[PDB]
């Protein structure tokens, strides 16, 4: 039968955490749903206020010296008054009335389209991007004026982004790949068979992969944003997983410690074709069967709308390419670049040493991150029939399979 | 209640003090902006940022058991007087996120297959048996962004919160489903904006094939001489779904198919172009909308408590 949505009991809660205001409860869980039955969307855990149970200690984490943000966020006074956007907001018009002087002189820079992007949040699930743990339009009273990118003209390069070197680099593949046979035989009262059968293959596979360059983020005095900083004030000190999970689900397991940006295509036609046929007499006999498997398919990542949707479907048909076609494509990159691949840091490296607790934390995150990969892991389910495999989806676990065997877990045939 | 430093709202919210004078409509109906034209401060030093309209709609509503209003709870006029920005690669347009919304990637991301399986086998001798399955299937996804959304420091619509505060403390279950399909049944944590279609022909394909029409031919003729088939009767059984863009070229897409002719590439690269106006969420991931109850209200565990057991009914209230 099919299968439903199942959790633990939940835990004895927490007691209330004194300058954070507030209680926390937490539960496992144990089934996602499957085969069409009812479908999870159910919680790791819950919240409720409390008049604390004792003091809360002094919150103030000054840096002394330096001058203190209307953020969360110390910074030197060199960036006190640097006629730029310091210290993760606007906070030194009333100081900066004097000492204006730019990092960049008499000059017009513009800001990096890719490098604001750079060092993305990443869910190991799923892999997708989230946007910036990092600031990356902080600059460190540097200029560090590039004149890199295609596009021949200047950008201002943000401090957390250490290194972004637009390397072109365009490759394609392509392989194609047949095998086509045919065999076939022949052998009052009077006997005869007649025997054919006939098979094609082809596995035709391409990729097209466009580079626009790799960041490489900085390994020491990285300005984290103002947000993420106050997400990690904003934490229970003692590993209760569901609060632990709301900050992963916002900021990612890992960030993009380096990546790769550009785009990609890649295309696939696989035909796998069949028939046999027997007829005989004998002092009447006809015994047929035909098997065919068609499936082609396409995508493309990065550039902009019109020529990625164009050359996505040009592509997948029997269509001769324009040349300029992919000229546009992988020039509108420029504009609208992809993350490619990427080497990943635990999230916890951005918890600020220097900030009160600071190595707890961390050792929460690596155990949490560790119990957030371990209850939505795929090996809890049960299994697929015939030659499919259990995929995982948010609330159900699945197969489907293109090889004559059918229904939401291959059973039938 | 009190805000203690910070600025108290009508219809109840509390606006950090460095907010009110910033342009940003903390206070609903601009009702934070009474006089602070002597220190007018902007989120924004005089740059320029056109509000996301793709953002502004996202964090909808959703119910298994009859549809939700496709509404936010989450109020997406709402900064914290930040001026953290995404831009479009298409136009080159930069717009300020919402800040219930954690991340916005726009992602140029179409993929597309075209597929069949068939089998077909008999046995006879004058025991017999015989057998057919056939199917082919056009599938495409044109993808514009990603959006996560917060689970803490939520600011959400003053109208959703007094849609708490007047329920009552005891489970008052006709109620609770008022609330339940007010503003939802689960929200979306993260979706994917774009557009998607599905266009299964249901056409077996000897009832064509055995007039003048070979495989390659009826493929090709879909994406020819050997009958006119975009002329003739033979085309008939397709389906279609098809999600977003502007109604013009999803009628146009619709028409070509029921009257059983192909669509060109340049229709759907004009479809994709219109699911800049109007995108649709092709998957998401959900949770029930209690999660979004705030920790400050004067019942809190109890009313979501009363949320879960009321969730817990949609599930027998209906087939
Ligand atoms: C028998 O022969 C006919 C004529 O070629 C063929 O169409 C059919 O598939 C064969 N198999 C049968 C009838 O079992
Ligand atoms: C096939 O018939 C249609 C009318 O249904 C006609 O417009 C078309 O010209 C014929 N063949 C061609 C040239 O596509
Ligand atoms: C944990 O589950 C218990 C059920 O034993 C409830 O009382 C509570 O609401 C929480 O969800
Ligand atoms: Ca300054
Ligand atoms: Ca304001």
């Amino acid at each position: 039968s099919h299968i439903d949505c199942r959790m633990s009991p939940w835990s004895e809660w927490s007691q209330c955490d004194p300058c954070l205001r507030q209680m926390f409860r937490s539960r496992s869980i144990e089934v996602f749903g499957q085969f069409n039955g009812k479908r999870c969307t159910d919680a790791v855990g819950d919240r409720r206020q409390c008049v604390p149970t004792e003091p809360c200690e002094d919150a103030e984490d000054d840096c002394g010296n330096d001058f203190q943000c209307s953020t969360g966020r110390c910074i030197k006074m060199r960036l006190r008054c640097n006629g730029d956007n310091d210290c993760g907001d606007f906070s030194d018009e009333d100081d900066c009335e004097s000492e204006p002087r730019p990092p960049c002189r008499d000059r017009v820079v513009e800001e990096s389209e890719l490098a604001r992007t750079a060092g993305y949040g990443i869910n190991i699930l799923g892999m997708d991007p989230l946007s910036t743990p990092f600031d990356n339009e902080f600059y460190n009273g540097l200029c560090n004026r590039d004149r890199d990118g295609n596009t021949l003209t200047y950008y201002r390069r943000p401090w957390n982004v250490a290194s972004l070197i637009y390397e072109t680099k365009g490759e394609k593949n392509f392989r194609t790949e047949h095998y086509e046979e045919q065999i076939e035989a022949f052998k009052t009262y009077q006997l005869f068979l007649s025997y054919s059968s006939k098979k094609e293959k082809m596995f035709l596979h391409v990729k097209g992969e466009i580079h626009l360059g790799r960041f490489v983020m900085r390994n020491r005095d990285v300005v984290l944003t103002t947000t993420f900083v106050d997400d990690i004030k904003a934490l229970p000190t003692t590993y209760e997983k569901g609060e632990y999970f709301a900050f992963l689900e916002t900021y990612g397991t890992h960030y993009s410690s380096s990546g790769s940006l550009g785009g990609l295509y890649e295309l696939i036609y696989v035909l796998d074709k069949a028939s046999m046929k027997r007829k005989g007499v004998e002092l009447a006999v006809n015994i047929t069967s035909e098997n065919l498997i068609d499936d082609v398919v396409s995508l493309i990542r990065g550039g902009t709308r019109k020529y990625a949707f164009e050359l996505k479907e040009k592509l997948l048909r029997g269509t001769v390419i324009d040349v300029t076609d992919f000229v546009n494509w992988a020039s509108s990159i420029n504009d609208a670049p992809v993350l490619i691949s990427q080497k990943l840091s635990p999230i916890y490296n951005l918890v600020p040493v220097k900030m009160k607790n600071a190595h707890l934390k961390k050792q929460n995150l690596e155990r949490a991150i560790e119990d957030y990969i371990n209850e939505f892991s795929v090996r809890k389910c049960h299994t697929c029939q015939n030659g499919g495999t259990v995929i995982l989806m948010d609330g159900k676990c699945l197969c489907a399979c293109p090889f004559k065997f059918e229904g939401i877990a291959c059973e039938i045939s």
